[PDB]
């Protein structure tokens, strides 16, 4: 029945960056192609007087041939007319880790348990997405509700990429 096309995935609906902010933990990711963080992932959202969000990352990588850093990152992230979808300026503080732009989106988040963030690199020619990334966001090291889980495994369904996730871990190498 259902479409997977981006123009098609619904976000959250007047998303609010102030009540987002905090620190969150990365429970499961679908990864895209190429490099990415690994496990130990913790985000941590901020927002200014001038209603720019922001946030800085970190996560074990494990870089070319066994060569474990433990990255830190730093996005800032521009508006659009979607409240829920921004444009995201990342890099690294080391100037060798990675930098880019990435269209970050809020699937769905409830400020205060989970997120479900979602970011399509490249479209396939049929409006799929060919190259994606997810993260299913818990505010608890420890895991979600199952009242939330059961909302996010919603999600990872809408958004075409259920069964493609891998839990995260969290084991303290960062
Ligand atoms: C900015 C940032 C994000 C993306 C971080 C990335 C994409 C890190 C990639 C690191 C690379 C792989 C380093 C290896 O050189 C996430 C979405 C978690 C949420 C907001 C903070």
């Amino acid at each position: 029945e259902r479409d997977c096309r981006v123009s098609s995935f619904r976000v959250k609906e007047n998303f609010d960056k102030a009540r987002f902010s905090g620190t969150w933990y990365a429970m499961a990711k679908k990864d895209p192609e190429g490099l990415f963080l690994q496990d130990n992932i913790v985000a941590e959202f901020s927002v200014d007087e001038t209603g720019q969000m922001s946030a800085t990352a970190k996560g074990r990588v494990r870089l070319l041939n066994n060569w474990d850093v433990c990255a830190d990152m730093v996005g800032t992230f521009t508006d659009t007319e979607d409240p829920a979808k921004f444009k995201m300026k990342y890099w690294g503080v080391a100037s060798f880790l990675q930098k880019g732009n990435d269209d970050h989106w809020i699937v769905d988040t409830d400020y205060d348990t989970y997120a479900v963030q979602y970011s399509c690199r490249l479209l396939n020619l049929d409006g799929t997405c060919a190259d994606s990334y997810s993260f299913v966001f818990s505010r608890d090291p420890n895991g979600l509700p199952p009242e939330a889980q059961k909302i996010v495994r919603q999600r990872q369904e809408e958004l075409c990429l259920a069964r493609q996730y891998r839990l995260i871990v969290h084991n303290g190498y960062c």
